[PDB]
RNA sequence: UCGACA
DNA sequence: ATGTCG
């Protein structure tokens, strides 16, 4: 019901689905753009929204930051709880990337520990997450 | 299929 | 329209 401002929120930004993607990382506070990743080509709208998350683990971790991550994507909020993306894309020439970053996303979670907390952005009770592009 | 999140 | 979960 409350919002922790004092959160990391990540959304992605994507043309077409599947299509180009990109995702951000800002300070849900002050808007501030933490992380960006460079476009890539091809990749599904929740594969982004997954590897967004990721990052954002391994950012806080880094910093040593106990903050939590907001999403709004109930997706990438089960497969990042799982460590597992399920994702249905079809794996060939040109998804090998988004599924390069995918597959390093989830071997990462295995082979690392953190207790940071996901939460779910409540968008239809908050407007739009602060990451949104 | 329905409901939901994008 | 397309990607995913409950
Ligand atoms: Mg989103
Ligand atoms: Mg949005």
């Amino acid at each position: 019901e409350e919002i922790i401002w004092e959160s990391l929120s990540v959304d992605v930004g994507s043309q077409g689905n599947p299509g180009i993607v990109e995702y951000k990382g800002v300070d849900t506070k002050t808007g501030e753009v933490l992380f960006e990743r460079e476009p890539i080509p091809i990749g599904t709208n929740n594969m982004g929204e997954f590897l967004a998350i990721v990052h954002g683990l391994r950012y806080l971790k880094e910093r040593n930051s106990r903050k939590p991550i907001y999403s709004d994507s109930q997706t990438a909020i089960k497969w990042v709880k799982d460590k597992k993306a399920k994702s249905t894309l079809v794996r060939n020439e040109e998804t090998a990337l988004i599924w390069k970053l995918v597959d390093e996303a989830e071997e990462w979670l295995n082979t690392h520990t953190y207790e940071t907390p996901i939460l779910k952005w409540q968008t239809d009770k908050w407007g739009a997450i602060k990451a949104d592009y």
